């Protein structure tokens, strides 16, 4: 398993322009396009990033470049934060896998924002920052996928996508 099957899982693949769980229009895997409440200006924002007029729709090999991007962007911005990268760089090839999962949904800023649990990976305290992280709205509001995420912190294994 890597990074991209994972995420892949858990975000699904839409080549239709869609509402995500909090009501964004996205599209591909996970790709948000807007916060903004009409779906013109999804249809807009699509257009420039395909730059093509795709009359909301896209490919599958669209889906994968945007896909491929936004990876890319995740990892370069977990290396430039400082609060990020300082525990990025302490854990293991797995654990880091779940880093990027947290950053792609919710963004840099979002994650940075949980400093009491990056604290505990940071010292590798692995229980422990399993239960400080289900304290949070993340956890409320996609339990499923939040507890994946968590189990591979709290276990250092593929387990929880292994079912999938």
């Amino acid at each position: 398993m890597n990074i991209f099957e994972m995420l892949r899982i858990d975000e699904g693949l839409r080549l239709k322009i869609y509402k995500d769980t909090e009501g964004y229009y996205t599209i591909g895997i996970g790709h948000l396009l807007t916060k903004s409440p009409s779906l013109n200006a999804a249809k807009s924002e699509l257009d420039k990033a395909i730059g093509r007029n795709c009359n909301g729709v896209i490919t599958k090999d669209e889906a994968e470049k945007l896909f491929n991007q936004d990876v890319d962007a995740a990892v370069r911005g977990i290396l430039r934060n400082a609060k990020l990268k300082g525990v990025y760089d302490s854990l293991d090839a797995v654990r880091r896998c779940a880093l990027i999962n947290m950053v792609f949904q919710m963004g840099e800023t979002g994650v940075a924002g949980f400093t009491n649990s990056l604290r505990m990976l940071q010292q590798k305290r692995w229980d422990e920052a399993a239960v400080n992280l289900a304290k949070s709205r993340w956890y409320n509001q996609t339990p499923n996928r939040a507890k994946r995420v968590i189990t591979t912190f709290r276990t250092g294994t593929w387990d929880a996508y292994k079912n999938l």
